[PDB]
């Protein structure tokens, strides 16, 4: 049978949990990744404050969560590089991207990707949210000289080194910082995308961002639909159409929660991504009447809970 | 001409630059590491104290260290996985060794010490206060539990990837953490010292651990001349000879089961070739204690000089 049919047959066959399976939430420790994964939530995300148990604690850990729930969800964790987390006693880190281009060869990163996308996968993540593409992030400090084509190279690598080992990479922050205009954006910060969208299978994540020339005046990329339009249709240099899963950054560093919840959603991420405190009833709640008033159109929702279910395929 | 005779010739001229070449301190930032190593110094040990500008920044970083002081001296520092106390957060870091070991095979792990050494390399590190070698560090939690062959394969794997960029590694702890009995370690915690010894050019850290059976009562072994004699004879099963560059665990931090300067002798005294520790205030007073014990022949001559010959070997 088609892919796509046997991931429209796992659509959920309520409402409710069609669009929580649009929501991802961090978690503290087990019990909240339990109660979130309960009320139908496509996914939970490791945190840096995370309880390092849920990743280690036999009986309590990944495993075990996926034993509980009976069915399939996503594991993401933030492993982009030269940041210290609680995660890190366990599963190591990258360098920071500047050190990985400024001393290792875009074989070593691709794989230094695959060693410790192993230590990742055996935990049970499923889905990393790296590379980082900014171009300044790959080059050296100090309007800027730095080499986008570098980027794109060392974040290609780095991505299929995660691949390889059964890690889904999460190109970001699209599409890019450095506030200047989109049209300044075309020939610098968005030119990795392109690379990035045609020789791997990444998935990509939007920015908070506030882009000129880009959907409305002072609304963040994140909840804009222009910033989706975009990435849907490539139309960009170099850019190439991208029908899979968009991420949105942290809701909760950005509006309510389940108002940014709803209109993330709305613009046409597929997976909201935020830190719960414990109003995921509420998000859902809210955004089950946004679908069921007209106010989130259904055909886009389930167009995006297809490509959530396309994930576990 | 031979590796052991260019070697020779680079020992220092005074005997206070030979025994301070003894010696390798925590430096807090490039102002307190270059006037370390202007008061001659052998090397300087970079970790959670330092200033991570000390690594990156251009004319105040390691290459600008040795550019400012004419002769070679050793950069260590502690980079090993599951440990908090990280100089910075820029290089990376391993996982931990349970993990490790649980997770990849020891080809992995090698071509991981590789990646991850060279910008260890590249940000001018030359020594690492790494791998353990402790059995249950390689293996699951205690319920002869953990095999020590594990422990051996895996250590000697890490050590190798550091070698092929340059980086010595440095197994430790000996003796053992684990305090049993000297016959007890010797059929445990010190089988993986005879794989890593006789396979790699690794240097070895000696622990502050008693251990009964080893020694004098009561003495830490890392100021217990037993320790180093056991080490340099091999006299444990499996174990070879070792005749490389000996480091103590931070002096600075030997703990009340037992001042700098007296502790540097003394590790000295026994048998160390790199008396270490963190708080560097107590340079100039390790220097004038150790010179004037050499000059009393409570440190004997010929004693510290093949010490200084096995560290002037670590830059040929």
């Amino acid at each position: 049978p088609t892919a796509e049919d046997l991931a429209r047959a796992q659509i959920p066959e309520q409402q409710r949990d069609q669009v929580a399976s649009l929501m991802m939430v961090g978690v503290a420790n087990y019990d909240q990744a339990l109660d979130a994964l309960n009320q139908g939530v496509g996914g939970i995300f490791i945190g840096s404050w995370t309880d390092e148990n849920l990743l280690t604690e036999p009986g309590r850990n990944i495993e075990a969560l996926r034993e509980a729930v009976g069915r399939d969800f996503s594991v993401s964790i933030d492993f982009e590089g030269g940041r210290v987390q609680r995660a890190t006693n366990i599963l190591g880190d990258f360098p920071s991207p500047r050190v990985m281009a400024q001393t290792m060869t875009p074989e070593q990163v691709e794989d230094l990707a695959e060693i410790l996308g192993t230590g990742l996968a055996a935990h049970g993540v499923t889905v990393n949210f790296a590379p980082v593409v900014d171009v300044d992030a790959w080059g050296l400090p100090v309007s800027f000289s730095n080499d986008p084509a570098v980027a794109a190279t060392y974040a290609t690598a780095f991505a299929k080194g995660l691949s390889k080992v059964g890690i889904t990479p999460v190109f970001k922050h699209f599409p890019g910082h450095g506030t200047p205009a989109l049209d300044e954006l075309k020939t610098y910060d968005l030119i990795p995308y392109g690379q990035a969208l045609s020789e791997t299978d990444g998935a990509v994540m939007v920015g908070h961002m506030i882009v000129p020339g880009l959907g409305t005046d002072g609304v963040p990329s994140s909840i804009d639909p222009a910033t989706y339009q975009l990435l849907r249709s490539g139309d960009y240099p170099g850019g190439v159409p991208f029908d899979g899963v968009i991420y949105t950054d942290d809701l909760s560093g950005m509006h309510s929660p389940a108002e940014a919840v709803l209109a993330s959603l709305k613009a046409g991420a597929d997976q909201a991504l935020w830190i719960d405190y414990g109003s995921l009833g509420s998000a859902i709640d809210r955004v089950d009447a946004a679908v069921s008033s007209g106010e989130y159109p259904q055909e886009q929702m389930l167009a995006s809970a297809l490509r959530v279910q396309l994930l576990y395929i």
